[PDB]
């Protein structure tokens, strides 16, 4: 299934929303540019998952397929100072 993510929280907060989820593997996370843009998404160990081009428009989405289980940790580069960090849990 395709679960999404939010770059930017709807109230103002430099975070993801939901900042920590769980999903199945095989599953495809869509993030959503929402507030405060420009955002990015680096999945630490993991080229392959990332986009680290800049998202600048508000609704401008990229995704990732997440196939093997396990814990990953994501940031935000320009704002990972912020703490806009996230996790995906992969069961
Ligand atoms: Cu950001």
């Amino acid at each position: 299934q395709t679960v999404a993510i939010k770059m930017g929280a709807d109230n103002g907060m430099l975070a993801f929303e939901p900042s920590t989820i769980e999903i199945q593997a095989g599953d495809t996370v869509q993030w959503v540019n929402n507030k405060l843009a420009p955002h990015n998404v680096v999945v630490e160990g993991q080229p392959e998952l990332s986009h680290k081009d800049l998202a600048f428009s508000p609704g401008e989405t990229f995704e990732a397929t997440f196939s093997e289980p396990g814990t990953y940790t994501y940031y935000c580069e320009p704002h990972r100072g912020a703490g806009m960090v996230g996790k995906i849990v992969v069961q």
